[PDB]
DNA sequence: TAGCAT
């Protein structure tokens, strides 16, 4: 029963602790035990969704949140109706507007560190990487950051945040150092 | 799978 687990529960909506839980859950994972990846996919998820409300009503179709079966089901009917290349791996969302995967990413190391490892580790070319840091940092393909300032803006003021949460509980530097 | 580790 560690503090991580009752600092996740508490910090985050419900609809977002249940979506974390399912995910570790289906690869057969513990919340409870696996705390610094409860409060990764809790975050993960909660910049997605917060990152979707950004756009005009049907710009995005939303991947993340969804099981994986649906989740690839979806990217096919993309891929299908679009041409646009199958991604290698899971994307974020789908981009009406610019007809492009997003995979989304939120670090506490320099922002370019996670960017250039997904700008391999995923490959599959054409879709769109956007990584947030907990200093209010961002770095997206191409410098096209996809949404309004604001909405990007209102992203990095809840990941400070999070980040204040976290320390004020001593739950940083064992989130930061993991 | 998240993303920090290696
Ligand atoms: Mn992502």
């Amino acid at each position: 029963g560690s503090h991580m687990e009752d600092f996740v529960r508490q910090c985050f909506n419900p609809m977002i602790v249940e979506l974390a839980e399912k995910a570790m859950k289906e690869y057969g994972e513990d919340p409870k035990i696996e705390t610094n990846k409860f409060a990764a996919i809790c975050t993960h998820l909660e910049v997605c969704f917060m990152y979707s409300d950004g756009g005009s009503k049907h710009r995005f179709e939303i991947i993340e949140g969804r099981d994986r079966i649906m989740a690839w089901t979806v990217v096919n009917s993309i891929c299908n109706t679009t041409g646009v290349e199958k991604p290698k791996f899971l994307p974020d969302l789908y981009d009406y507007k610019e007809n492009r995967f997003i995979d989304i990413g939120v670090t506490r190391r320099e922002v370019h560190i996670y960017y250039l490892e997904k700008a391999n580790k995923i490959k599959s070319e054409k879709t769109h990487i956007h990584i947030f840091s907990f200093t209010g940092e961002e770095m997206a393909t191409k410098a096209d950051y996809t949404l309004d300032e604001e909405s990007r803006a209102r992203i990095k003021t809840r990941l400070f945040t999070i980040r204040q949460e976290m320390a004020s509980r001593s739950l940083w530097d064992s989130f930061r150092q993991s």
